[PDB]
This record gives C-alpha cells, sequence and structure tokens, in this order.
C-alpha cells in the first residue's frame, strides 16, 4: 500500500507543493510511478534502498521506473518533489511493480508543518551563484525545514511558494495582488480553491514553522517599507488560525537569513526591524509560540542570492534543536 507524503489531494492525486510524493515497498526486480500528466518543469528526488537521490526532471512518458540492476527482492521506495507549484505539477498515476508490494515500515508518529517562500520552498538551493533558477535547482529535500524534520525523525508538510509574503508578497512595479501564504495555507493543492483543505486529523502537527518576512520586507523603489505593526499583528492572527485546526501545536517563527541590517539602507534596520516584530508576536501567543533566529547568511550563496546547501543546513540542526527542546524530544 503506497503512502502519499505531504499534503496532496486524493481526488487529483497531484504532487503540488515542495516535498509532496509517496513511498512504498515492493519486492520483486522493478516497479513503475506512472505519471498521469505533468505540466510546466518539475523535478523529483527517487531514493531507492535509502540510497543516494536519483535527480529526475524530465519525464518523458510513462512514467517514473526503478533503476536498472535491482537484485530480485525487497525494495523501498521514496520520490519527493524538489520543486515548487509555480513551475509546474506532477499528476501521479497507478504504481506497478514486477513482482509485488510489501507493508511499508510504519510512518513517524512526529508531524511537522514548514510554511513560507522561496527560502522554503528551496530555491536556488543547487545552483551556483550566478544562475538563474530551474525546477531542477530547486531541492526541497535538502532545505533548513526539511532537514530538522529529518533530524527528529519527522513526516513533514511543506506549504510555500517563491516569492509570497505575510501582509504582502514580493516587491514589483505591478501590484503582485495575487493571494498571500495565509490565504494559499487553505489549499488542498497550491491552484485547488481556496479552504479545499479539510485539514483531516490524520494529519496533526506537533510543530509548526513559519518563515515569512523576506518578501514583505522589500520596498526600494517600488512600494512604502513594511507596516511593522500590521506585519506583527499579521503574525499573531496567522498563528491563531492554524491553532483553529491545530490547538496544541508548538509553533517555530523564523527571521530571515535574506535580510540585513545593511541592506538598503543602515536606516531601514531590516533584520533587527523584523527580528524584533517576530518577538513581539511570540510575546503575544504564549507559551507555544517560540522565536528561532537565522542569522544573515554570508557571501556564499545560490541563485538570486538565496541560500545555499551549507547555509540551509546548518540552520536545519538549529532548528531541529529548538523544536526538540520545546517538545521534549
Amino acid at each position: 500500500s503506497v503512502r502519499y507524503l505531504g499534503r496532496v489531494n486524493p481526488a487529483t492525486k497531484e504532487l503540488s507543493w515542495p516535498g509532496t510524493g509517496v513511498s512504498f515497498a515492493f519486492t520483486g526486480t522493478s516497479a513503475t510511478i506512472g505519471i498521469a500528466s505533468v505540466s510546466g518543469t518539475n523535478s523529483v528526488d527517487l531514493v531507492i534502498d535509502g540510497g543516494e537521490p536519483i535527480v529526475i526532471s524530465d519525464f518523458a512518458g510513462t512514467g517514473i521506473s526503478t533503476p536498472a540492476g535491482l537484485r530480485k527482492g525487497k525494495h523501498t521506495v521514496v520520490l519527493r518533489r524538489r520543486s515548487e507549484p509555480a513551475y509546474g505539477s506532477i499528476f501521479l498515476g497507478n504504481i506497478t511493480t514486477d513482482g509485488h508490494f510489501v507493508p511499508t515500515a510504519p510512518a513517524p508518529k512526529r508531524q511537522i508543518d514548514i510554511i513560507g517562500d522561496s527560502i522554503t520552498v528551496g530555491y536556488g538551493l543547487d545552483g551556483t551563484f550566478p544562475c538563474t533558477n530551474t525546477a531542477a535547482l530547486e531541492d526541497n529535500p535538502k532545505t533548513y525545514g526539511v532537514l530538522a524534520a529529518n533530524a527528529l525523525g519527522a513526516d513533514y508538510s511543506v506549504v510555500a511558494w517563491s516569492g509570497k509574503g505575510l501582509i504582502r508578497n514580493f516587491a514589483s512595479g505591478s501590484p503582485d495582488t495575487s493571494p498571500l501564504m495565509p490565504q494559499l495555507y487553505t489549499r488542498y493543492g497550491a491552484n485547488d480553491a481556496d479552504g479545499s483543505y479539510p485539514f483531516p486529523r490524520s494529519w496533526s502537527p506537533d510543530a509548526v514553522v513559519i518563515n515569512l518576512g523576506t518578501n514583505d520586507f522589500g520596498y526600494l523603489g517600488v512600494r512604502d517599507p513594511i507596516d511593522v505593526a500590521a506585519y506583527t499583528d499579521a503574525m499573531v492572527k496567522f498563528v491563531q488560525d492554524i491553532q483553529k485546526h491545530y490547538p496544541r501545536a508548538h509553533f517555530f517563527l523564523l527571521n530571515s537569513p535574506m535580510l540585513s541590517d545593511t541592506w538598503p539602507t543602515a536606516a531601514d534596520a531590516q533584520k533587527t526591524t523584523q527580528t524584533n516584530a517576530i518577538k513581539n508576536a511570540v510575546s503575544r501567543l504564549g507559551a507555544k509560540a517560540h522565536f528561532v533566529d537565522w542569522p544573515t547568511q554570508g557571501s556564499d550563496v545560490g541563485c538570486d542570492y538565496h541560500p545555499n546547501a551549507a547555509t540551509h543546513a546548518a540552520e536545519g540542526e538549529v532548528l531541529a534543536k529548538a523544536i526538540a527542546a520545546a517538545l521534549g524530544w
């Protein structure tokens, strides 16, 4: 029996959000993950027998098959999306084997939501600066949030979309008046109807990680600097809205490795300003809210100054310990 990873609408079987996918085991020499349709560009990790990820970004036609050369016998298969809805999605078909399916090792008891923007997606992560981001260069399985969930032995759900904010999205001259992350968080698949995620009780995060504000703080030459009070107020409201569904979860609110106190100007002090706003939100939210620092990154970066693998891995450790400390893990 196949199990779906992450938030996947069972009415569509669309791998839409980053990190979504499937896990199963079989005995035989081969398995194929059928593909009903694919749109735009995508990339996935295929992990066989817990080995090195096979990175796939071309889905010619039929489906995704296990590698040639396996020995007849038991094998495990984990497929995970590296990339995000903005570039495309994969609609899954049926999964087949040349032998038969065997039981999966039981799913983790620990569960974590990770909510954010391009940083949480894994935008540009595999890229060498300077580079143009592509679905192939995105690498959700190497992001700070996923690496933290891995360290804690937890299942996770990534809900993230590049350029998105909490109160306002990325600063463009055309006002980017499309949905904000809270609205998107109500959807099953990323392009499904508002409110289409039913919050099934089968998924009940112990921890909810929120990393938003990099886009909100952008303003130079396009719009007014951020309304800090509104950003703070919205952060409190977003958590309260999630608590309608997951009242017992602890919340982990991160500041941005891409904001600094020197850009655009020293006066803006953007990183300190965001940091204080989040701490304020944490203070208003009470004991189940937690601030988690992410120091402004160094000069080594991926595409478009996004965090590279080392920067993600370092905060993954910080976040894993912070969640563990909060939860007694």
